[PDB]
C-alpha cells in the first residue's frame, strides 16, 4: 500500500534518471533490487548518482522557476549521514558558506536523511536560512511582516533580537525524539549582505536599505522517486525585482515606495503621475547596482526571461514537455517586456520537484 | 433540440434579469408567452429593457474586464430595426459620436438584429471601429501590425491607404445577401486623436506619437438569453496601459521603447540599466498626460484597480459569485502593486456575455 505508491513512483523515477544518464541498460537490475529493498524494508535508499540526478530533476520541473536553464549545474551536497544536532548546524553553516562563494553565488543544495516512516528526522523552521526579523505590537512595525510569527517563536524559545528593522533570524531546526527546536544565532562573518544605493541619485542611501546576498529556502521538500526529503535547503541568486519589486516594495512587507520617491525628488500624490511605477523602477535600478558593485551575483528579470527562453528551447530539443506557472513566471514590472507573458504554459506537475510542507510554527 | 438550449438560455436568463429588475411576479407569465413564441416560431425577441439589462450583465460577467465597476450605467442603443447597409453605416457613425461625447466619453453599445438561423443579419470586419492600418512587404513595416490582415482584404475591396503609420481603416461590414462587404471612409470629424506629448520632457512630441481616443471593439459576440447578437460593438474609455505598455510599446505592434528611450536621455544597451522599464513609465505617464489635458477620459492603471475593487466588493455585497481572469486583470505595469496581483479568481464563464467569433477575413 505505501510500499505500493512507493514501487510504482520508484519505477518511474529510476526508468528517467537512468535514460537520462544513458544508463539504460543498468535499470532492469537496479529496479529488482529495489523492488527486493522495498519488500523486506519498506523502503530503499538512493545513490548519489540516484540523489544528485534528482534534485536536478525537481529543479527542472519546479513550474514557477524562472532560473531553470542552469538545473544541470546544481551542486549537490549528500548529508544523509547527519544525526546530531550540532551536525546539522555545521551542514546549514557550511551551505551558507559554499553556496556565498565569496559573492559568486553557486546553485547548491544540502540534502538531510528523508522522511523514514512519513516520520521527520529532520525538520528545519525558516523559511530561508537567512532571513530577517519582523515585530508587530502597540501599533508598532519592526523589520520583514512575513516573518513576524516565526520571530514571535523563536522568543518563545528565548532567543532575544535587538528590534532593528533587519535582525538576523537564529537558525532554528528540531530533531527527531526531541520535544523542542533548538536554535543557533548566525555567525555574522557568513551571511553576506548589500547596501542598497543608486547609481545616479546620491540621496538613495539615505533610505538605509539593505538586503542579504543569498536566498536560502529551507521549508520545501524535495520528493524523489517516493522518497521524501523534508529537510533539503537550496539556493540560487536573486532575480533583482524579487527584492525591490516586493521584498521591499509590497505595503505587506517593507513598504519603501513612498520613501523612495521622496528620495529621488517626486510627489507620491497622484496615481496618474505614476510615481509608484517610478519609483519600482528606481528601486529596481538601485537594487542590481548594488550587487554588481559589490559583486555578488543576480539577475535581472530581462535577461532570466532570455535564459527561461533558452530554457524553453532546450526542452523542446531534447524531447522533454515543458511545464510552467504563468502566474510566478512573468516578473512582477515591466512583465509584457518579456517573451513569457505573450505565452501559455501547461501547469502540470511532473516528478521529482519541490512541494510545500505545513510550518511547525502557525 | 436548438428550441431546447434556446429555452433552457432564455430561463436562466429570464428569472436572473427580472429578479434583478424586482420584477420576479412577471416571470412565469413572461416564461409561458417566450416558451409559446419559442415553439411557434423557434425564436423570441427580447423586450428593451431585457436586452438593455442583458448587455449590462454581459458586461458585469467579462472576465477579463478590470472597468467592470460601471456595468450598470452602459448606455445601450437598440437598433435592431436596421435593415440596409445605408443605416448600419449610420448607426456606427452615430456611435462613434454620441460614444466620444466631445472626449467625455460614455460606455456604450449598439445592439444590431441577432444572428436568426445561425444566420447574420449583419457582420462588421471591423476589430474596433476606430483603428489603424497596418503594411508590410519587402522588409517595410508601417502602421499597425495587428492590422495587416483585415488592411490587405480592405485593399482587396477598392480601398486604398496613404501609409501612414496612422491610416484610419474604413469601417467594412457585409449584409446578409450580399456576397461582398461594403467599406465607408471614417469622416475625420467623427474621430479624436490625441498626440502623445510628456509633463517634463519637451522632446517627447519627436516621436509625433498619437492614438485615437475611443476604443469600439466590434467583433465580438453578445450572447443573451440564448440570442446570439454577434454584431454589437460597444466602447468604455482605455486603461492608459493599453496604450502605453502594449499598443505602443510591443515589438509586434508599434515597438516604440528604443526611441523613448533615446528621447528621455537614457542608454538603451543594457538590461541591468532598466531602459524599458524606464522608457515604459515615461511612455506611460505620457499618454495619461496627454489624453486629460485634451480632456478625453482615460484612467490610470492603479485607480482602475481601486475601482476593481469596489466592483469585487459590491458583487459580495449583492450576493453574487465573481468571476475574473487573473492574467488579463492584472496590468502589464507594476501588477504587484494592485490588490489583483495578491488574490485569485474564479474564470467560470457565465452568461449573459461577450464572446469571440471567427474572422471572416483569415
Ligand atoms: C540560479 C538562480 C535562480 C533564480 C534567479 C531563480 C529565480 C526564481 C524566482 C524569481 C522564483 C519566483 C519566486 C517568487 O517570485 O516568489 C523562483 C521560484 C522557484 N525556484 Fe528558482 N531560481 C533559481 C534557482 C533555483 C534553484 C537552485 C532551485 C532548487 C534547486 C529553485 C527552485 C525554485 C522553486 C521550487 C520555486 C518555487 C517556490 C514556490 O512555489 O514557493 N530555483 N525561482
Ligand atoms: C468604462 C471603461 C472600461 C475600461 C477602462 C475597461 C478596461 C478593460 C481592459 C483594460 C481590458 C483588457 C484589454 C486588454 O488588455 O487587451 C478590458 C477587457 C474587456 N472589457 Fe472592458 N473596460 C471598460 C468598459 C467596457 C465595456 C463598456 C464593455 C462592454 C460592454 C467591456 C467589456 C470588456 C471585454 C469583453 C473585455 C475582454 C476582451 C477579450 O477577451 O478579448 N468593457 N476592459
Ligand atoms: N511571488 C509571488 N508570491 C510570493 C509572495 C510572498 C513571498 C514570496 O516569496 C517566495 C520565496 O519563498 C522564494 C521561493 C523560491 C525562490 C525564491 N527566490 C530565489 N531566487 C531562490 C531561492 C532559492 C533558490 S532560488 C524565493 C512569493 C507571486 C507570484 C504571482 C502571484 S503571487
Ligand atoms: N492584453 C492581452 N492580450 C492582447 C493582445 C493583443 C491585443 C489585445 O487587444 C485587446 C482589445 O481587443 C480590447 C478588448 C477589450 C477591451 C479593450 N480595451 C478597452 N478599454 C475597451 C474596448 C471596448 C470597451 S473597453 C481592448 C489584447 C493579454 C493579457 C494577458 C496575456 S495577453
Ligand atoms: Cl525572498
Ligand atoms: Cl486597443
Amino acid at each position: 500500500e505505501e510500499k505500493e505508491i512507493l514501487w510504482n513512483e520508484a519505477k518511474a523515477f529510476i526508468a528517467a534518471c537512468y535514460q537520462e544518464l544513458g544508463k539504460a541498460a543498468e535499470v532492469k537490475d537496479r529496479l529488482a533490487d529495489i523492488k527486493s529493498e522495498i519488500d523486506l524494508t519498506g523502503s530503499y535508499v538512493h545513490t548519489k548518482e540516484e540523489l544528485e540526478h534528482g534534485a536536478k530533476m525537481a529543479w527542472r520541473n519546479s513550474n514557477r522557476c524562472i532560473g531553470r536553464l542552469f538545473w544541470n549545474s546544481l551542486n549537490v551536497i549528500d548529508r544523509r549521514d547527519v544525526r546530531t544536532k550540532e551536525e546539522v548546524r555545521d551542514a546549514l553553516f557550511h551551505h551558507i558558506e559554499t553556496a556565498t562563494n565569496n559573492g559568486k553565488i553557486r546553485p547548491t543544495i544540502t540534502i538531510f536523511p528523508p522522511e523514514e516512516k512519513g516520520e521527520k528526522q529532520v525538520e528545519i523552521w525558516n523559511h530561508q536560512l537567512i532571513r530577517y526579523a519582523g515585530y508587530e505590537s502597540d501599533g508598532e512595525r519592526i523589520g520583514d511582516p512575513a516573518s513576524c510569527s516565526l520571530t514571535a517563536a523563536c522568543e518563545e524559545l528565548g532567543w532575544r533580537g535587538e528590534r532593528t528593522d533587519f535582525d538576523l533570524l537564529p537558525l532554528i531546526f528540531r530533531m527527531k525524539g526531541d520535544e523542542q527546536p533548538v536554535w543557533y544565532e548566525l555567525p555574522r562573518s557568513l551571511v553576506i549582505e548589500v547596501p542598497i544605493t543608486h547609481p545616479d541619485i546620491e540621496a538613495f542611501s539615505d533610505l538605509e536599505l539593505k538586503w542579504y546576498g543569498v536566498p536560502i529556502v529551507s521549508d520545501m521538500k524535495l520528493e524523489v522517486g517516493g522518497i521524501h526529503y523534508n529537510a533539503a535547503p537550496f539556493n540560487g541568486w536573486y532575480m533583482g525585482t524579487e527584492i525591490g519589486a516586493r521584498n521591499l516594495a509590497d505595503e505587506k512587507r517593507y513598504d519603501k515606495l513612498k520613501k523612495v520617491a521622496s528620495v529621488i525628488g517626486i510627489a507620491a500624490d497622484y496615481n496618474t503621475d505614476l510615481w509608484k511605477d517610478q519609483a519600482l523602477v528606481e528601486l529596481n535600478k538601485a537594487v542590481l547596482h548594488s550587487y554588481k558593485k559589490q559583486g555578488v551575483s543576480i539577475v535581472d528579470h530581462h535577461t532570466a526571461a532570455s535564459q527561461f527562453k533558452r530554457f524553453e528551447e532546450q526542452a523542446e530539443e531534447a524531447g522533454r514537455k515543458l511545464t510552467g506557472d504563468w502566474t510566478w513566471l512573468i516578473p512582477p514590472i515591466s512583465p509584457a517586456a518579456t517573451h513569457i507573458f505573450h505565452r501559455s504554459y501547461d501547469n502540470s506537475i511532473v516528478k521529482p520537484n519541490y512541494f510545500y510542507q505545513d510550518k511547525p510554527y502557525e
